[PDB]
């Protein structure tokens, strides 16, 4: 249930389609431990919110991406609502991420 983002083009095609929905990225790795710790979680939360928009972008698969959303840790999480970037955290803090979507949902 959450989408798989592969390149930039998919990247941009979910933010504009998501209208004025919350997106929330995982910016992620497999390998990556705090990624594996919060992954569970993210997907189950993507159940909780029907209203929200749930995209994970793999970093080793998706580096333009990373390169262009800045990212330097992860798993990060950035928060869009009309394309505009109204968030964002590293970390797999489930606190954070709850807030932020309690924020802006």
């Amino acid at each position: 249930s959450v989408k798989l983002i592969e390149s930039k083009e998919a990247f941009q095609e979910a933010l504009a389609a998501a209208g004025d929905k919350l997106v929330v990225v995982d910016f992620s790795a497999t390998w990556c431990g705090p990624c594996k710790m919060i992954k569970p979680f993210f997907h189950s939360l993507c159940d909780k919110y029907s209203n929200v928009v749930f995209l994970e972008v793999d970093v080793d698969d998706c580096q333009d991406v990373a390169a262009d959303c800045e990212v330097k840790c992860m798993p990060t999480f950035q928060f869009y609502k009309k394309g505009q970037k109204v968030g964002e955290f590293s970390g797999a803090n489930k606190e954070k991420l709850e807030a932020t979507i309690t924020e802006f949902a």
